[PDB]
């Protein structure tokens, strides 16, 4: 794909992947936003140019590198108002950064308000040259990204608060329920061949439960974490997971179909609605015929664990870390809270409060949503389940880090000793408690927060502001990244 060093100009246009208009964001000129690629250990330079004219979805822009530690260059991680000040429109800024130790499947994103849900979003792959499960496929590429995303006739700002999808696009394509004739996303394979498939939620909210008819699906990799091999006949991925799998191409060649249900929505296929087509060489150019069966080896995420089987940082038993947290979800006032916080933006990105001279979370706006960590301490971080936060189950992302999830959604017991690591987990339903850990081995302010967007926008966030005192000597910031507040601040409201 584009990158590892690329221009993403970003401007607005007409797209239509539903077979409906509707102006939205593209980047360098495409909808869906194109992948960009790299391989373990490059330098990414992707400089942002912010040409958008349109006030609705947001002129400014800030985009979020997800899945990438950032260790060092927490400057360039992209959440507004707690990494950098949006860029501002007519201008542009340039991500500077490296990926030491990571390989896997990321995406990019907007991070100011919902705008990733009117189109600034795509895929990343960071290939590794001893990708320890090569030996299990013979294609990995451009055409085996399959990206999942949630899409409105109504632009973020315009529909309800917390919208309902009109479709699910895979690749970018798929119908609504008033498009049943809109062109299909197809997934071309041959016959004998083995696909590590990359599959990526790019979705604003609702989660998919994915699964192609007559095959199953051998799962390699968890949010850039390489796994044990699992087989499994569908995935339930949520906003902002990804998952490499295997599928070998070893049924007999015709078309079948791709599923992608959502929590929400149309929740059936009728018509093709939610659904791709996997086309072996040699099979018609038409919609497969193909039925769904029940699915009995469903991914389980508490099954699930790395390749390695590493430990869970800290002591195998509750509460043997050095630091313990446990988040209470609420809601009040149409906010969700987070012990009794709700995150608003501050004026002052936080990373910027932090090199302004705030020395401890206490001195962090905004005041009740930052918290303290301790350098190179195992943290263990409880997100248990309720009702009072509307909307659930709520996928939970750390910034700069991956966890061990320790206790899953569905799932009674805790895991120390080989859990599956990730960056975005399902804090599930009441009753559940997922329960995550890390190392605290990466100084900087990070965003921990609902990755459904129209809850991150109520307010459903909170900082771990980590190692405070060396953030500034571990991230030296560019000249560019210091000018971004001034520009932004200098703009009309309506520019912002
Ligand atoms: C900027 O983007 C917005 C949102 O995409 C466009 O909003 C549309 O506005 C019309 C008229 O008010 C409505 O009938 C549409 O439903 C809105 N579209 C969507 C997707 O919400 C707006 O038109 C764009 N501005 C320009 C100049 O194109
Ligand atoms: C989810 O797990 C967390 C962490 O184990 C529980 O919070 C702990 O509960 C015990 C018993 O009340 C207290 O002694 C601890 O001090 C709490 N730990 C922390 C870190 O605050 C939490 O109660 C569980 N919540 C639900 C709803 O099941
Ligand atoms: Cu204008
Ligand atoms: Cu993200
Ligand atoms: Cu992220
Ligand atoms: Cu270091
Ligand atoms: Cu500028
Ligand atoms: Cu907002
Ligand atoms: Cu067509
Ligand atoms: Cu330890
Ligand atoms: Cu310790
Ligand atoms: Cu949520
Ligand atoms: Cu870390
Ligand atoms: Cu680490
Ligand atoms: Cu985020
Ligand atoms: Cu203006």
């Amino acid at each position: 794909g584009i990158g590892p060093v690329t221009d993403l100009t970003i401007s607005d246009g007409p797209v239509s992947p539903d077979g409906f208009t509707r102006q939205a964001i593209l980047v360098n000129n495409q909808f869906p936003s194109p992948l960009i690629t790299g391989n373990k250990g490059d330098r990414f330079q992707l400089n942002v140019i912010d040409n958008m004219n349109n006030h609705t979805m947001l002129k400014s822009t800030s985009i979020h590198w997800h899945g990438f530690f950032q260790h060092g260059t927490n400057w360039a991680d992209g959440p507004a108002f707690v990494n950098q000040c949006p860029i501002s429109p007519g201008h542009s800024f340039l991500y500077d950064f490296q990926v030491p130790d990571q390989a896997g499947t990321f995406w990019y994103h907007s991070h100011l308000s919902t705008q990733y849900c009117d189109g600034l979003r795509g895929p990343i792959v960071v290939y590794d040259p001893q990708d320890p499960h090569k030996d299990l496929y013979d294609v990995d590429d451009d055409s085996t990204v399959i990206t999942l995303a949630d899409w409105y006739h109504l632009a973020a700002k315009v529909g309800p608060a917390v919208p309902t999808a009109d479709a699910t696009l895979i690749n970018g394509l798929g119908r609504s329920i008033s498009t049943l004739n809109a062109d299909l996303a197809v997934i071309s394979v041959t016959k004998g061949k083995r696909y590590r498939f990359r599959l990526v939620s790019l979705s604003c909210d609702p989660n998919h439960t994915f699964s192609i008819d007559g095959h199953t699906m051998t799962v390699i990799e968890a949010d850039s974490v390489n796994l044990k091999p699992q087989v499994v006949d569908s995935i339930q991925i949520f906003a902002a997971q990804r998952y490499s799998f295997v599928l070998n191409a070893d049924q007999d060649i015709g078309n079948y179909w791709i599923r992608a249900m959502p929590n929400s929505g149309t929740r059936n296929f009728d018509g093709g609605v939610n659904s791709a087509i996997l086309r072996y060489d040699g099979a018609d150019p038409v919609e497969p015929t193909t039925t769904q069966t029940p699915s009995s080896q469903p991914l389980v995420e508490s099954a699930l664990t790395t390749l390695e089987g590493t430990a869970a940082p800290g002591s195998p038993t509750a509460g043997g870390v050095d630091l313990a947290i446990n988040m209470a979800f609420g809601f009040a006032g149409g906010r969700f809270t987070i012990n009794g916080a709700s995150f608003t933006p501050p004026t002052v990105p936080v990373l910027l409060q932090i090199l302004s001279g705030a020395q401890n979370a206490q001195d962090l706006l905004p005041t009740g949503s930052v918290y303290s960590l301790p350098a190179n301490a195992d943290i263990e971080i409880s997100l248990p389940a309720t009702a009072a936060a509307p909307g659930f189950p709520h996928p939970f992302h750390l910034h700069g880090h991956t966890f061990a999830v320790v206790r899953s959604a569905g799932s009674s017991t805790y895991n120390y000793a080989n859990p599956v690591y990730r960056d975005v987990v399902s804090t599930g339903s009441p009753g559940d408690n997922v329960t995550i850990r890390f190392r605290t081995d990466n100084p900087g302010p990070w965003f921990l927060h609902c990755h459904i967007d129209f809850h991150l926008e109520a307010g459903f966030a909170v900082v771990m502001a980590e190692d405070i005192p060396d953030v500034a000597a571990v991230n030296p910031v560019p000249q560019a990244w210091s000018d971004l507040c001034p520009t932004y601040n200098a703009l009309d409201p309506n520019d912002q």
